[PDB]
């Protein structure tokens, strides 16, 4: 029960224990023994010198390293029990040593935060007030008819949502770099596939079509070469599959958006949806500055144990989407993920302390109608129900999102809400 | 069933192959969704980015570095079937890496050696016929008289086999080293619980005596400082139990050899142990010639994966020796222990090739009879044959032992064996 163990820094922890002779040549010795059997390699040991005799002789010459292997031992076997799977090779972190002085050493394991709540009252949430106008509608159903074109080849009808084959060199400053080598691809415009701006300014073009476009790349981006470089890249363009002049074809209702609807269909499951994402437009806009605000407001210190957890999911979810790559996701450059990494974990404390103080839950209830809502996406939303509530890994993720709203809710009930008119234009900051 | 695969040296293995497009895009692309499906994590992928079109689109940008995530996924499963354990860290050697020409690199994992038989002929075995004399006997009479000696105090009686409580302190050159520093402590002589030549010394002198003995350490010795030097170890011995005069004493019955044993049963069984230990004595002494002869006779290549093992090995056997330790062993010099890895790395090679050529088995019959001789040592031989048959490692490593002189005696029917008369001291050569 008594016992001295002190801390080093981060997960580190310094032991180097002294215990008088009787306890010593008594527990030690016998606790060898113990471990021995344990792996039933006590047999293995054919001793021309007896373990007493030895241990006690030689003890005192390597007893230092005795205790490193013994330390080395029960590591080990507590990862093990306590699952803590590493990858490849922990670093040991030693000091120098002093011969007759004390050493100091690492060792990492077991993490412990501590949160505290400052400056809630001088949280000021905006709240955009907006509708839609006759404006809005025109502009829409003006929009709608411009979707309208049908199969037939020239010109020049590029579809915000449809597949172009894009014949391109990647040229940024009159150079041509590694990548941008391309050939007979087709790129989806519309879902993200590019670079922001770069499948944007496609629209408005003809096919067979020689413009060049402007794109400046982020600051944040995973290839230094092109980190806020801009590119221009030629676009040749020669043949592109095309779609101009609206004739009777079938496919605009099942090859368009998710799964396929019917005419009327097709634009109500657009409009709950497009809807839908409004949510997350002003749900993200309000979260962004409340997030913004809170952390200029108070600067705290930072568990680097945290961030290197983070950033290290972060290279995974990035190689996910660079290649589907893994592993080699590790040799990724660490500032470039650690400056948003600071900010998922500032925001995860931030929201846990209200969470802890306000001892909140994850409401299944509140999930059931999220998941109701998706569900009625679908054909049948039976189906679908018994679909995501038969897999663990979708609820808890579900779960986790409904979460993030409960916690920013119960903040922002707590906060000052301010409502105020805006224009179209302040909701397409979206840019971050 | 066509597929090329290199070598590199030792157990690397170089892969890189070059494989057409249809057959790229789609085995490998199905593979990967194989894989993930088998550790379950295929469900964790949510992709905004296509796994077919992401792995098309930048598939050749890293797909050096796929094939090496294929490379490490591939080793560790396989070690995992193969029943191969490493223990730290596996050094990865690659080459350096030429943009335009090709890349060679290592990968260590399975083995396969071969050997051929030369100079059979040549061999001569040495055969010492020797026989005990009337001189013997009368040597080995006064011998045991002199080890009548009972419980009583000073002078100076040392037993060749008895406990010794000594007092020393360790110094070389007139200076004082990190070892030899002991107190209290109880030394027992005669079962080679020190340095060849310092216990062995100790006899002829009484208790409470100042002498100093010469003591050279072997040229290959763990402790680098202590190779090759000169001891004196000053010895000051300043109270001892001691056992002087011959009374009538019931201990020298039970406190000596092993076991309990009578009279004439202890001079019985003693007789044939001594007899057992000379059949030691011969063998090795032959062994010693016969092995020697054929290294100087056949020097060839030696592959380093069969002396890296050894060596491993043999730390392993030293360090418990040196306090029971284990892991810290991997830090002794290689070249300390090379040395004779090499030789006994030979000596595997030569026997095995015998066993290989004549078809060698590990006669269970022979190890019978080994087994009795064994247990006739004992109160109950018939406990101690079930004892020993109860355990496989018991079992095993008598086997190993059995086979040894088994294929030495195969060798020794096909060599040239000489019979010559010698004298003793010629078997008194057992210094290696």
């Amino acid at each position: 029960m008594q016992v001295s163990v002190e801390t080093t820094q981060g997960l580190g922890r310094r032991v180097t224990i002294t215990i008088a002779a009787d306890s010593i040549e008594t527990a030690v010795k016998s606790e060898l023994v113990n471990v021995a059997k344990k792996v039933r390699i006590d047999g293995f040991r054919k001793g021309k010198v007896p373990m007493n005799i030895v241990a006690q002789r030689y003890g005192a010459s390597v007893r230092q390293d005795v205790l490193g292997d013994l330390m080395s031992r029960n590591f080990i076997d507590a990862i093990i029990k306590e699952k803590i799977n590493p990858a490849g090779a922990p670093t040991y972190v030693p000091g120098e040593y002093k011969l007759g002085e004390d050493f100091t050493y690492s060792v990492e394991f077991e993490v412990y935060p501590e949160v505290e709540l400052q400056g809630l009252e001088a949280i000021e949430v905006e709240k955009p007030i907006v509708e839609v106008t006759d404006a809005d509608v025109d502009g829409m159903l003006d929009t709608l008819r411009k979707q309208q074109a049908t199969w037939k080849e020239k010109d020049g009808a590029v579809e915000a949502e449809d597949r172009v084959t894009i014949d391109f060199t990647g040229s940024v400053d009159g150079e041509e770099f590694e990548g941008g080598k391309a050939s007979d691809f087709v790129l989806a415009m519309g879902q993200g596939r590019m670079i922001p701006g770069f499948e944007d300014g496609i629209k408005g073009h003809k096919a067979g079509e020689e413009f060049t476009i402007d794109v400046t790349f982020p600051e944040e981006y995973h290839a230094e070469n092109l980190k806020g470089k801009a590119a221009k890249f030629a676009i040749n363009l020669k043949k592109v599959e095309e779609r101009e002049l609206p004739e009777l074809t079938a496919e605009f209702i099942k090859r368009f958006g998710v799964e396929d609807g019917s005419v009327e269909g097709l634009r109500a499951e657009v409009r709950k949806n497009m809807e839908r994402e409004l949510k997350s437009a002003i749900r993200n806009r309000v979260k962004s500055q409340a997030i913004e605000g809170l952390v200029k407001a108070n600067d705290i210190d930072v568990p680097a144990a945290l961030i290197d957890s983070e950033i290290d999911v972060l290279r995974r979810q990035a190689a996910q989407r660079f290649g589907g790559n893994e592993k080699q996701a590790l040799e990724l450059p660490r500032e470039l993920f650690e400056e948003q990494a600071k900010r998922r974990v500032v925001v995860g404390l931030l929201l846990g302390e209200v969470i802890r103080t306000n001892e909140l839950k994850a409401d299944e209830e509140r999930v059931k109608g999220l998941i109701e809502e998706m569900a009625s996406a679908y054909e049948d939303p039976k189906e679908v129900i018994e679909f995501y509530s038969k897999n663990k890994e979708l609820m808890d993720n579900m779960r986790n999102v409904a979460l993030e709203e409960q916690a920013v809710e119960a903040v922002l009930a707590k906060a000052k809400v301010t409502e105020k008119e805006t224009t179209f234009n302040e909701l397409m900051n979206q840019q971050a």
